[PDB]
């Protein structure tokens, strides 16, 4: 089991190589100042989770904008606050301000020399096409939940992605899958036969088990340079 016995790395975005975590408690700021209060991140977050709960379907809504807008209704409800038609608008469109984690556009730069580069998204395409702009690299190909007709951890979501790869020459065997959330991609990933790397990022939705993963590094920087590591022999 080595790294290079892979063709393919197939990637969550949103928690592994794009900071949505980040990127959300920074969209709060608009309508957390106008409350008076200051909140933690944890708390920022908490709120957000809770919130977008509800807005939860079986098949995705087009436009993941029409989730962030619905979540900021919510909270400034929430809050004891009227919403506004320009924080909502702009809390809505986020998705293009979220961060890279830092060590993501080097890591995701050498691993592109190597491997093909593959995204499985639960957020919608035009919105992906933001994030990629600040990501350093081309993807062979983008996977999104518009796509399959439902959000991972749905297998059909990795069905879809196989069959995708194999029809573009890549074989089950030869693919990665690499991510930070053990709910939304590990568990799928053990179901539809691939190969994890977690990318555990800020660890220590509920996972119903622990999956399988075959490799664990904290960020993508630490799976490039294991990469490197494994090349000097």
């Amino acid at each position: 089991m080595q790294l290079t016995d892979f063709k393919a790395l197939t990637f969550d975005c949103y928690g592994t190589l794009i900071d949505w975590e980040t990127g959300i408690v920074n969209a709060l700021q608009p309508l957390a100042k106008r409350t008076g209060k200051t909140f933690t991140s944890d708390e920022l977050l908490e709120v957000f989770g809770r919130n977008e709960s509800p807005q939860q379907t079986e098949t995705p809504g087009a436009l993941y904008q029409d989730i962030l807008r619905a979540v900021y209704d919510r909270i400034a409800k929430e809050w004891g606050l009227e919403p506004d038609a320009a924080e909502r608008e702009e809390f809505g469109t986020s998705v293009k301000n979220w961060p890279a984690f830092p060590d993501t556009v080097e890591a995701l730069q050498y691993l592109k020399k190597h491997y093909k580069l593959v995204i499985l998204s639960n957020i919608d395409r035009n919105e992906f096409k933001l994030s990629n702009a600040k990501l350093g690299v081309e993807f062979d190909h983008i996977i999104t939940a518009q796509d399959v007709g439902s959000y991972k951890p749905n297998p059909n979501n990795f069905t879809y992605m196989i069959d995708a790869l194999a029809k573009a020459g890549i074989e089950k065997k030869d693919i990665l899958h690499t991510a930070e959330s053990l709910y939304h991609d590990h568990i799928p990933a053990n179901d539809a036969g691939l190969v994890s790397a977690w990318i555990y990022r800020r660890h220590g939705h509920v996972p119903s088990r622990m999956p399988n993963v075959d490799f664990r590094f904290n960020s993508m920087g630490e799976m490039a340079e294991a990469h490197k590591q494994a090349l000097k022999g």
